């Protein structure tokens, strides 16, 4: 079979919040017992970097090894579209495998953020749905959360971003809670994090 | 050797007796040595005699693409009959078999609401009209817009999104000229789904 390489980006929230630590993760699977050594080289815009942290290989339940290398990235490097390449060498390969990742090309556009009460018809159910519209953003990378009185909610589903005709993206998030609370008048908050926002963050609330 | 992928028919094609719903068997990476590809189709075991094979197709990456298309009875697909593509090639280790069928479970009727342009867009050249469609099952659905019978096309629709009760929702966004909205033109969001009466419903709005 021969090894395979997957290269994963940082989470958008981690590149947008200076307090978080964004990482790019290069994962090698199907490493054989006969040729277990795996070498990583990393490059940032084709210049070799030497600060990645590579973990000991780990035997999987199918008897092949998985080996992961992690490169921490500067938030502003990632946001300035630098390109991260992982090159993986292994004696079982005819040649080194390379993977490159970077954020989405294109000019950024600031999302417009709106919230919406439950469909008035829903106003007798066990539960109600709260909506958050996010539209006109570019690039597609974004995080959307819900909180109440500074507490992370979690019963929400968010559509993927949808490419709009204008080249910008939109999506909706739908938080579902107890009928009680919305009348009770608790205040719910939709949080959006995106590179084209001021402080990369904005939040819209609503209640009864 | 080559890969097999087997694709369902389109939701709309199953819901309107005037349309011709098809399952579609695609083979990639067919070389020239054994360009020889055979298909057998079966519905719920019983073999049937009507699939059609396309004129085949080359990618400049050095290989072919060979498609067999079988037309289905609408009611059969909707009742969940299984559809099997059996693919034979003098270049495969063994012949490959794929089954597909409609998502299982009790159909649930969508709820459709249209919503007017936001807030601040009225200063713009253009406005967005919205259609929310929620609570449906299975996820096979078609959503379309029109104005005075005329179909629009300047609209985009999120994919179905799985909700926590195991039903689905989506939104569709139609972009129009501020001028067309303001003259009180009527816009309609149309939804086709097996759990609706006549598989069809339409919701309207205007200034
Ligand atoms: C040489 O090149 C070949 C061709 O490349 C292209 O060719 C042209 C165009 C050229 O310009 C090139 O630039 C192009 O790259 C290579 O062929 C490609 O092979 C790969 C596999 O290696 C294919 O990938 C698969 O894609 C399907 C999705 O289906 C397609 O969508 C893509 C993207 O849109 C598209 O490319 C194809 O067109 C397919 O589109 C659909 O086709 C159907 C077929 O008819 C259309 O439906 C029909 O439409 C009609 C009218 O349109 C009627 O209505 C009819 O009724 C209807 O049926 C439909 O319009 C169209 N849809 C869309 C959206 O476009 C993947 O799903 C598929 O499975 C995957 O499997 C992976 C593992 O193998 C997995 O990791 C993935 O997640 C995925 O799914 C998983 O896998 C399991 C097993 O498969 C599943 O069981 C399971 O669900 C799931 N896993 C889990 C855990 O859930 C696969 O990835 C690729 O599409 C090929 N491209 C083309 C154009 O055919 C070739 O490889 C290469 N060779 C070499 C040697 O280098
Ligand atoms: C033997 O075992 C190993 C290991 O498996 C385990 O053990 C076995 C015994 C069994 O028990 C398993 O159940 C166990 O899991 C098997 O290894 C597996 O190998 C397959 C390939 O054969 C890989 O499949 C790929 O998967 C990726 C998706 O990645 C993730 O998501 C899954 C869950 O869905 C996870 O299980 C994975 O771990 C991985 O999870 C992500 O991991 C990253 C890295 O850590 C995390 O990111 C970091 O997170 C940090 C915090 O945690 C921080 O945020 C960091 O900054 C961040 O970097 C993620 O958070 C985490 N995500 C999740 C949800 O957990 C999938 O993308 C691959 O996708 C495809 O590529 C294939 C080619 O195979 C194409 O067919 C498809 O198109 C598809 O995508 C396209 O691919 C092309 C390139 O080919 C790409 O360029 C295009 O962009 C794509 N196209 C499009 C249109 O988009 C592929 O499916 C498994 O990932 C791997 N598992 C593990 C655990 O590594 C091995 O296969 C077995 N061997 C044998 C012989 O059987």
């Amino acid at each position: 079979g021969g090894p395979s390489v997957f290269l994963f980006p940082p989470k958008p929230k981690d590149t947008l919040m200076i307090s978080r630590t964004p990482e790019v993760t290069c994962v090698v699977v199907d490493v054989s017992h006969e040729d277990p050594e795996v070498k990583f080289n990393w490059y940032v815009d084709g210049v070799e970097v030497h600060n990645a942290k590579t973990k000991p290989r780990e035997e999987q339940y199918n008897s092949t090894y998985r080996v992961v290398s992690v490169l921490t990235v500067l938030h502003q490097d990632w946001l300035n579209g630098k390109e991260y390449k992982c090159k993986v060498s292994n004696k079982a390969l005819p040649a080194p495998i390379e993977k490159t990742i970077s954020k989405a090309k294109g000019q950024p556009r600031e999302p417009q953020v709106y919230t919406l009460p439950p469909c008035r018809d829903e106003l007798t159910k066990n539960q109600v749905s709260l909506w958050c519209l996010v539209k006109g953003f570019y690039p597609s990378d974004i995080a959307v959360e819900w909180e109440s009185n500074g507490q992370p909610e979690n019963n929400y589903k968010t559509t993927p971003p949808v490419l709009d005709s204008d080249g910008s993206f939109f999506l909706y998030s739908k938080l579902t809670v107890d009928k009680s609370r919305w009348q009770q008048g608790n205040v719910f908050s939709c949080s959006v994090m995106h590179e084209a926002l001021h402080n990369h963050y904005t939040q819209k609330s609503l209640s009864l």
